[PDB]
């Protein structure tokens, strides 16, 4: 749900 790291739910990070 954030822009770091891979992706997470939606959003292209989990960080």
């Amino acid at each position: 749900l954030v822009v770091i790291v891979q992706a997470d739910w939606n959003a292209p990070g989990f960080f």
